[PDB]
């Protein structure tokens, strides 16, 4: 069905995969160069044998088209995905006069009271994020997200280009260029950021009729960010697409590094004795055009039915 | 042997391709989403079955690595690749009071006395180019291309960033990284550019000893650009490592729109026929390390037996 793209890059990287040491020291095996594509014609990529949650992803989504970079709009919508990156500008400073929950990152995990204290002090972060105007203004925007790079570039004389809001009108106007490219990679800011845009640049493209993707990844996890990153990528795709009148063609995801943990692979083994069931459906609400107004609710997903979810060992 | 990655992208396309109307109007043939690799160990990419010019591949990439955007360094080398391009900012000023070589472009093919006069007027922009100080200066400069790009990537605070060199050390420093990226697409210059760059991206990757290198490009011309871009990124990946201490590894390159024009079928069925023989062999000054130090003289191709160069109606 569908996802098989995702189990035959998994079983690619544990046989030819070759070892390599990392950034938080557990090692990886990845391969490097690697292209695959899913026909959104025939369904919808999540996949049938892991539960993959569409709620976060969609709130994700949603949240970077509104050029928001604040997790204001993610805490009230039960996604919590970014936390721990602004939780982490927090603890370092003038303010933070509290329990240390410094390094808090493994230290959470396979160490003490890092269940609550460090679990309890985001309540904290959390409440003071959805409450105080003056608290999410500083401490819950998160500077340069997706939003910035996708709808507010920087430019040299202070403005601000929506590249990707550019390129959809781009592309009701020239549907048939090589030029609809939207880059989250900016040289100047790259130096020095926590995490730099692992989803590196993207291509629209249409075909006769149809609109295509096409996403670079420059550092990949597959078991446990590529999952939700090939839906993201669909659901834009779907997006893009019913705003310009269009049918679906394909999602096309290339990698960089791709590449698995030694922590996950008695994990993505297990994944492997399933075999894919049916590929889910989306409907999106059609008496609404135009994405940036869409919410929540205009987006459904029919026809899902997961094998049980896997349990993630994160790395650090 | 070698080169064959590029017979079956050719026959891809003239075969699945899906015609695509253009910008200088004759259609294409395009596919969309592309990938393809050469293992730089069993010899160098250069094609074969075709002549494919090792001197002005090499002049470019060496202006490439100096930060020049000065076509002087081109015409003193014999290359002329981007000769039109600044004659097109010529043409049209102040200064231009000649014979009128505006829109000279298929004006110049299937035309009048545009063999001559146009090709004679060259020989000035060309002449004054290599002489005149006052003149390169202003008009052989070409503005933003891949030296600016690679090497004086423009910030907001005036700063100039040499992403690839910062990146050539990067590698030495830290060489199992993700993040050996240089882009080249800068979205605030991209609006008003006549060709914005092609070769869009590209990664770096240290395997175990071996390096590697993927390039991105969002639109590529089989049968006329293709040939030529595999072998300057195959020399980049062979100039990067002789600096790290390094072995190669391969060349990956992926494509956005790959595209055959009608203008070229009966020509690349003609290269078809042949059937590659033994792939080149690269030697590098090995004294010299430090490529920015690198001159013509040092980097040799051995061993390279080509079949007949076939003749290229370009588009406009
Ligand atoms: C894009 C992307 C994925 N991403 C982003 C992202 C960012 C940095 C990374 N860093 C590393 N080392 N590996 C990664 O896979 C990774 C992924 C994720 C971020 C957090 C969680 C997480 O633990 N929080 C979930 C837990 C629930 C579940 O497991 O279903 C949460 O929402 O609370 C998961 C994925
Ligand atoms: C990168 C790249 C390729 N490029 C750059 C480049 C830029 C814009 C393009 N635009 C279009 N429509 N198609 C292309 O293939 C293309 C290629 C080239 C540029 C000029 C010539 C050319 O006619 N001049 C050669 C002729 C000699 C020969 O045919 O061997 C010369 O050097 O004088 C060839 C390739
Ligand atoms: C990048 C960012 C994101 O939103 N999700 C991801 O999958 N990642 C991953 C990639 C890699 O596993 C790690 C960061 O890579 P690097 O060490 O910085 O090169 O998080
Ligand atoms: C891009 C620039 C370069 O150095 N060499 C290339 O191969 N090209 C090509 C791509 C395409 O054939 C044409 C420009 O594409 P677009 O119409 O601007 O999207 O020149």
């Amino acid at each position: 069905m569908l996802e098989q793209p995702y189990l035959d890059l998994a079983k690619k990287v544990l046989d030819e995969g070759h070892f390599k040491p990392d950034r938080t020291h557990t090692g990886t095996y990845s391969i490097f160069g690697h292209q695959m594509r899913f026909d959104l014609s025939k369904g919808f990529p999540l996949l049938t044998t892991k539960k993959v949650p569409f709620g976060l992803i969609k709130s994700q989504l949603l949240w970077f088209l509104h050029g928001d970079t604040n997790i204001r709009f993610l805490l009230q919508h039960r996604n919590h995905i970014w936390d721990e990156w602004a939780f982490e500008k927090w603890v370092k400073s003038d303010e933070y006069h509290g329990p240390d929950m410094t390094d808090f990152g493994h230290r959470s995990q396979k160490a003490p009271e890092f269940a609550a204290v460090y679990h309890e002090e985001m309540a904290k972060f959390d409440d003071r994020v959805l409450h105080d105007d003056a608290f999410a203004a500083k401490y819950g925007d998160l500077g340069l997200v997706y939003g910035s790079q996708w709808r507010a570039w920087h430019t040299s004389k202070g403005d601000t280009i929506d590249q990707l809001g550019d390129v959809i009108e781009q592309i009701k106007t020239h549907p048939y260029s090589r030029r609809l490219i939207v880059s989250a990679w900016n040289p100047e800011d790259v130096p020095t950021m926590a995490l730099p845009p692992c989803h590196t640049l993207y291509q629209f493209y249409v075909n006769d009729g149809k609109l295509s993707l096409q996403l670079y990844q420059r550092s990949a996890d597959i078991f446990l960010g590529v999952p939700f990153n090939i839906a993201s990528y669909a659901l834009l795709t779907h997006l893009v697409a019913h705003e310009c009148g269009l049918e679906v063609g394909e999602f096309i995801h290339t990698f960089g590094d791709a590449h698995l943990y030694v922590n996950h692979l008695d994990q993505i083994k297990e994944q492997l004795s399933r075999t894919p069931r049916p590929a889910p459906t989306l409907q999106l609400n059609p008496d609404k055009h135009d994405i940036f107004d869409f919410d929540m609710k205009d987006i459904k997903l029919l026809n899902y039915d997961p094998y049980p979810a896997i349990k993630a060992p994160v790395a650090v």
